[PDB]
């Protein structure tokens, strides 16, 4: 299929820290696990990131809904790329959100 990356965020912590990332994510972004795990995904954002889209994900996470936004992100070396990003809430049987899982596709084409 298409080249994509995958992460898991822990929603049982107040600021959805990332707890797992596929090989592709580290390779796409240039950041290592020591700089990715424990942190919130937003460190990939920068000057040109549309705050109206950042808002759509903030709201969707607060409400525990899925969400798909297209964000401008930056690699560790500062070069930008276009991140088509899809967040999925993972609920426990009691209805609580336990994790958010994300598929991120570099759609710079
Ligand atoms: C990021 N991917 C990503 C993956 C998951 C599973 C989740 C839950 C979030 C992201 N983000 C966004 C970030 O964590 C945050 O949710 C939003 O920026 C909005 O909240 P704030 O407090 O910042 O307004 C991702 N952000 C990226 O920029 N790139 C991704 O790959």
């Amino acid at each position: 299929g298409l080249r994509h990356t995958f992460v898991v965020a822990d929603a049982t912590l107040p600021d959805c820290p990332l707890v797992y990332a596929s090989e592709g994510f580290y390779a796409m972004t240039g950041y290592g696990p020591d700089e990715v795990l424990g942190h919130n995904c937003r460190f990939l954002q920068g000057e040109g990131t549309d705050p109206k889209e950042v808002q759509k994900i903030r709201d969707a996470i607060k409400k525990g809904e899925a969400c798909s936004v297209r964000l401008l992100n930056y690699r560790k070396d500062g070069t930008p790329f276009w991140n088509l990003l899809t967040v999925t809430p993972i609920k426990t049987p009691d209805g609580r959100v336990s994790k958010f899982v994300g598929v991120q596709v570099d759609v710079t084409s």
